[PDB]
Order: C-alpha cells, then sequence, then structure tokens
C-alpha cells in the first residue's frame, strides 16, 4: 500500500496520496476505487479520478457516479476535488463530511443540483501547496446542506454555478472523488468511481 506521497495511474485512474505529516496508508484497487485510512495528520487528502488538460466550457456534460463507505472519527470530507490552471483554483464538492461543515467562508448562494441542495463558498489560500508548488490561490466550494456518500455528481453543473457567481475556472488539470482529513483520524473505502463525459 501507499504510506507517503505518491501518485500514478492504475486501471485507467489517476490515484494520489498527499499528506504534508501523519500516518496514511492507501490501497489502490481497478476502476477508480481506493480504501484509506489516517491518523496523527496534520492534512492529508486520498483521491482517484482522471486528468484533462481542457478548458472547462468545452467538456460538456461530466457526471461522477460514486459510493463510499466513509467513517471519519474527526473533521474530513468525502469529495469531488480537482484543480484548474489559468487561473489557479483548487475546487471542492463536498457530498459528505465529519464534524464540522466546511469551509467557513461567507456563502455566495444556495443552488440545487442532482436533486442536492448545496451552498457555494469562495475561500483563498496564502502561500500553500499546490500542483505548481508553493502558492497563493483561491479555491471554489460547493457544499451539501446534508450528507450524501453515494449517487451522482453532475461536476459541470458546479463549474456553472460557481462561475453563474463570478467564480472562472480556466484549463481543468484535475477531477478527483477525495477523502480528506485534518488533525483528525479515519477510514474510508470507495467502492465505485465512474466517469461519464458526453456533450
Amino acid at each position: 500500500a501507499l504510506t507517503s506521497n505518491a501518485s500514478g495511474t492504475f486501471d485507467g485512474y489517476y490515484y494520489e496520496l498527499w499528506k504534508d505529516t501523519g500516518n496514511t496508508t492507501m490501497t489502490v484497487y481497478t476502476q477508480g476505487r481506493f480504501s484509506c485510512q489516517w491518523s496523527n495528520i496534520n492534512n492529508a487528502l486520498f483521491r482517484t479520478g482522471k486528468k484533462y488538460n481542457q478548458n472547462w466550457q468545452s467538456l460538456g456534460t461530466i457526471r461522477i457516479t460514486y459510493s463510499a463507505t466513509y467513517n471519519p472519527n474527526g473533521n474530513s470530507y468525502l469529495c469531488i476535488y480537482g484543480w484548474s490552471t489559468n487561473p489557479l483554483v483548487e475546487f471542492y464538492i463536498v457530498e459528505s463530511w465529519g464534524n464540522w461543515r466546511p469551509p467557513g467562508a461567507t456563502s455566495l448562494g444556495q443552488v440545487t443540483i442532482d436533486g442536492g441542495t448545496y451552498d457555494i463558498y469562495r475561500t483563498t489560500r496564502v502561500n500553500q501547496p499546490s500542483i505548481v508548488g508553493t502558492a497563493t490561490f483561491d479555491q471554489y466550494w460547493s457544499v451539501r446542506t446534508s450528507k450524501r456518500t453515494s449517487g451522482t455528481v453532475t461536476v459541470t453543473d458546479h463549474f456553472r454555478a460557481w462561475a453563474n457567481r463570478g467564480l472562472n475556472l480556466g484549463t481543468i488539470d484535475q477531477i478527483t472523488l477525495c477523502v480528506e482529513g485534518y488533525q483528525s483520524s479515519g477510514s474510508a473505502n470507495i467502492t465505485q468511481n465512474t466517469f461519464s463525459q458526453s456533450s
């Protein structure tokens, strides 16, 4: 299994274990499935998905049908997670979480997507880790009003919802199903992470 920062591809899916400090373990299976557990960490992320390198406006419709056994014991998120470049943006579509509903910022409004209600948020990170090294960038968020651990997320619908509220994206680097933890412990087993892209 993976226990230190690592990334790669398996069965057609990009995978990555990232953490600053702490005990982490991740096992990647076929079809984007993966298991992970963490403890004594500061910040850790476990994820599998697809890379794109394409402007979000031309991706058409991207839907992710996922299923997960999610058992955080503290601060944590189960989410769709990815990056954009030009501008550099780290984005989240939070489906479930631990003891704290993220992200601790002013809501920019609510929208209904895939049958669920989500609050939209913008946050900023100064000199933090990123896909291109230490950098300062914004984060865009869609956070469900209630927890869900299985279903379908029309990622491009969130992109549009964000765009309509002034949160602009550029070239999408990657889109993934991710389990994040913050100063907590927990375990999770992603049993389905299917991508569908049509125009």
